[PDB]
């Protein structure tokens, strides 16, 4: 124990799609991360928002997080917070930073689809193929019940279709127009923006990193293969002990065939760029970024717990 991660302002971890603080009140979303940070002197709060919803609008995840932020401030006596989001959580964090600039000290996004996901486009394209539209309704009803049952508080505010739509590349472009940020580069440039933003007397430190385990390889007329760089080829035990490893490799192959380039299974390198990009070299798939499942990762993957701990220290040294 020490003060290595003792930031001035409390850290709030913000989960993405399907998330909650504890799956079924048992499995921590941010596996072993809250415990690690607290041990190093950090004050950390884990948000519990709708696993399936849009970020904007009444009852959206953005208004839920804003309300949680104010509750943490009142309880801590703190005046600002440091937001750290994973996946869609990064978009929710941007929402709070935009509507309540004075309550935010920094925004860090990990594997966040700032420009949307080619995979969401794919799933949405599939649904639209049913001429009767029944597929959408049935699947929606099933995913929605799933969210209520896995939510640690059995939150009934779930809308799988809104969530899907929010993650498409077309919708993300509109979100960016509605909630602009100095941390974003020009649409379609695959570039980041500025390292900070001054939102009316309030300065925010902006950071981001992405995992690029899935890399495109050779190809034929219309077929691009991929390789999972986080693992030792075929015999890595992570292929066996963590079911998400191969699952993201597969999802990642669909991504590459949709022109995404380097990705973590669901988010491309270009889509995740935001603020000061600390790294896009991590050999991680989407769940490795949050030390899942149960702390398993390929033999070539960096330690996500260490990375996050180091960032809490960088925040301390930066003055937040
Ligand atoms: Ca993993």
């Amino acid at each position: 124990a020490d003060n290595y991660a003792a930031t001035r302002y409390p850290i709030i971890l913000v989960h993405g799609l399907t998330g909650t603080d504890k799956y079924a009140g048992v499995l921590e979303y941010w596996y072993g991360i809250q415990e690690d940070l607290q041990q190093r002197g950090a004050t950390v709060y884990v948000a519990n928002l709708s696993g399936f919803q849009s970020d904007d609008g009444p009852n959206g995840r953005g208004e839920q997080l804003l309300a949680y932020v104010k509750t943490v401030l009142a309880a801590t006596g703190a005046t600002k917070v440091n937001l750290v989001g994973h996946s869609q959580g990064g978009l929710t964090s941007r929402y709070v930073a935009a509507v309540a600039p004075d309550l935010v000290a920094s925004v860090t996004t990990i594997g966040t689809p700032h420009r949307g996901s080619e995979f969401a486009d794919f799933v949405q394209g599939v649904l639209a193929y049913d001429p009767t539209g029944l597929s959408s309704t049935v699947i929606a009803a099933f995913v929605n019940v799933f969210g209520i049952l896995t939510s640690s508080s059995n939150n009934t505010n779930q809308d799988a279709l809104a969530a899907l739509k929010t993650l498409t590349t077309a919708q993300a472009a509109t979100y960016n127009q509605n909630y602009p940020s100095a941390g974003l580069g020009a649409p379609g440039s695959c570039q980041t923006g500025a390292p900070t933003e001054t939102v009316g007397g309030n300065t925010h430190l902006l950071y981001s990193w992405a995992g690029t385990a899935i890399q495109p390889t050779i190809s034929v007329f219309g077929v691009t293969g991929a390789t999972d760089t986080s693992t030792i080829p075929l015999v890595d035990p992570a292929n066996a002990l963590d079911p998400s490893t191969l699952a993201l490799f597969g999802t990642g192959t669909v991504m590459v065939n949709r022109g995404s380039g380097q990705n973590d299974g669901v988010v491309s390198k270009c889509s995740a760029l935001y603020g000061q990009v600390l790294s896009t070299s991590y050999k991680w798939n989407h769940l490795d970024e949050i030390n899942q499942l149960l702390g398993v990762r390929g033999a070539n993957a960096e330690d996500p717990v260490a990375v996050i701990r180091t960032h809490a220290n960088r925040l301390k040294l930066a003055g937040v």
